[PDB]
Order: C-alpha cells, then sequence, then structure tokens
C-alpha cells in the first residue's frame, strides 16, 4: 500500500512509475509512502 499527499501527487507518482523513477523515486519526488494502514492517512490523503 501507497499513499500520496494528493492526487496531484499521485498523478506526479503514476507519471513517476510511467517514467525510468522507479516506486521509490515516485514517492520521494512526488512526496509519497508505503502504508500498512486502515486505509490512506491523513498525512497522506490519496
Amino acid at each position: 500500500k501507497s499513499c500520496c499527499r494528493n492526487t496531484l501527487a499521485r498523478n506526479c507518482y503514476n507519471a513517476c512509475r510511467f517514467t525510468g523513477g522507479s516506486q521509490p523515486t515516485c514517492g520521494i519526488l512526488c512526496d509519497c509512502i508505503h502504508v500498512t494502514t486502515t486505509t490512506c492517512p491523513s498525512s497522506h490523503p490519496s
């Protein structure tokens, strides 16, 4: 599970996932994370 700090960041993240930017790089550049939450947190709504 990976959650983004906006649907913007999610778009950036899905776009870095398009690009030759790895999944870490996506969660970095786009400031997304990895949860084993219930669901996408207050810190990262998308």
